[PDB]
């Protein structure tokens, strides 16, 4: 029955949906849990070193931390351990605290998103996607994708160069050429050749409308993925579903991170329908 | 329903009944509530400054903190504010921490050994009282006793440079000569021509079996206190019964100063049966 204490240490946390989730579930199976936004943009813990944010929970009798923008690859130097692909990525989003202070890192953003492939999109074909968008959450949804059967992932980001930084960092984790770097512009005529996209830029919300490519190169025959959570239904989810495509949105990878993440904090096995409920509710 | 966070900084705290009182409370209003041990002695927090481990608290999210031993007195100047009672006491049990992490100091253990004897001695007579023991909770105790009713008060330490320090620290907090440090030695004599005694040593607990004096001096009319509170039934309290003496068994204030700082902590009210059946339960 033991109280289980975790934290998310970040920028800009109020409306991280990761806590409520978290305090959720561990209460349903008997615990309380608390769990903290550690916001360097805050009153609580602004100005200060990463490195001192880590070391504060370690004291205090943390439990586990989830790690977001702009830490996710600075921890890694800072924990004992790091899971083998956190370490080929180069970004950690769950630290595990041990009992006694020791601290292992992990991504569950990867696994997460692997999840939400297998729950959301089991039928899809794999053999040639492109995914738009190569940013921080980009990096991991482009792990996951070669990992869970994507034969050839091509990647554009405006930012050539984080597209082949992605791209050859993908490559060794996985010791084949998994992923390229393709041009932005021109990246309609690619899509239209592939079996599916997934948008990992910030295109669909609310203060990006609108889509990251033109919507008229998909077909019926595609399945489209989006990142964006909020709204469920982006944009371009809505293109897609029009054409009787097979969508993926991004409440899946949200959620499974968070359910990844506290089996890993926890040793429970966490009910993936009550974090739904949660993260759907708020 | 916003979750509740705490703990207990000090040292060698594993058999402390305080965070389960508090998570047990926090749970019946309403509210997962986390209370950690932040131990000096232990595997997560030793080594770290007493500095490091509230800035640690503040950056994390704690909403409070108590301090033990020993760093009741230390932790005063890290403070924000501190409570008119703790300041002239010198001793802090309880930090408050606001939403955006200012600290107040308060001290629960003068609240609460007060109350205790609200609740416990309501008809005591109080002119002429004698208190054995003169370290850490012996302070405490000495300055409740000569805030709720005592006359005066002749406080016995083996170590007369303490017992004739607490005096000086709370004649200067209450504005008049309250307290008198007496000799050990020969202290029976003055028990027997006095209302009631509080034994604030160690002597009662398994390690320190026996009574700090010979109870042969009290007498039927005595009341007589006792700050151990396992075994809740000391020695002294025995004897003291056998007499027909009321007694203040030291559960109450053990009890009364986490009722106090929980309410200082969250604003709610607490329920006092409820954290006692915690207690006694452990
Ligand atoms: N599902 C989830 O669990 C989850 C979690 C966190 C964030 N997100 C979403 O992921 C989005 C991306 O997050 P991030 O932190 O990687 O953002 P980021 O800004 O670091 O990366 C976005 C990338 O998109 C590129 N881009 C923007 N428009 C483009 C276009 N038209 N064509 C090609 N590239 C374009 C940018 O150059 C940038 O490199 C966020 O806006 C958020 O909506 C989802
Ligand atoms: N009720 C409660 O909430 C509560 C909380 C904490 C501790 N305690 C109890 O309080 C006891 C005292 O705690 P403390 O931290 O102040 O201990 P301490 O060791 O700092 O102080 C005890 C004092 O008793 C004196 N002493 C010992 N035997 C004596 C004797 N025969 N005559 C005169 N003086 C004598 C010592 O010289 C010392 O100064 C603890 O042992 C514990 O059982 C009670
Ligand atoms: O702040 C959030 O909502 C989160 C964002 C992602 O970085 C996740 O990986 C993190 O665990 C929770
Ligand atoms: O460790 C304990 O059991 C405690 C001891 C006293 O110092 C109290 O004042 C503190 O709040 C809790």
């Amino acid at each position: 029955n033991d109280s289980i204490l975790l934290g998310l240490i970040g920028q800009g946390l109020d409306l991280s949906r990761t806590p409520a989730m978290h305090e959720a579930e561990g209460l349903a199976q008997g615990r309380a849990t608390v769990y903290r936004r550690i916001d360097t943009l805050g009153s609580r813990a602004s100005g200060q070193d990463l490195k001192t944010l880590l070391d504060a929970a370690l004291y205090l009798g943390f439990n586990g931390l989830n790690i977001t923008h702009p830490y996710k690859q600075a921890v890694l130097p800072l924990l004992d351990e790091v899971s083998e692909q956190a370490t080929q990525l180069g970004a950690v989003n769950t630290v595990v605290i041990d009992a006694t202070g020791h601290t292992t890192g992990h991504n569950t953003d990867v696994s997460g998103f692997g999840r939400g492939m297998e729950e959301g999109l089991p039928n899809a074909k794999l053999d040639s996607v492109v995914q738009v968008g190569a940013g921080g959450v980009g990096n991991a949804v482009a792990y996951a994708l070669v990992t869970h059967g994507v034969q050839k992932l091509q990647v554009a980001d405006l930012d050539t160069s984080r597209a082949q930084a992605l791209a050859d960092v993908i490559n060794n984790a996985v010791g084949r050429e998994a992923v390229v770097g393709v041009d932005a512009r021109g990246i309609e005529d690619v899509i239209a050749a592939a079996d599916g996209v997934v948008n990992a830029t910030p295109m669909g919300m609310p203060a990006h409308p609108g889509t990251a490519f033109d919507v008229s190169c998909l077909t019926k025959d595609h399945w489209v993925g989006d990142v964006v959570y909020m709204p469920i239904e982006t944009e371009l989810l809505k293109a897609a579903r029009a054409l009787g495509c097979e969508t993926l949105d991004g409440t899946r990878m949200a959620i499974h991170q968070a359910v990844d993440a506290f089996r890993l904090f926890t040793g429970l096995e966490p009910d993936v329908s009550r974090m739904r409920e949660t993260f759907l509710s708020l």
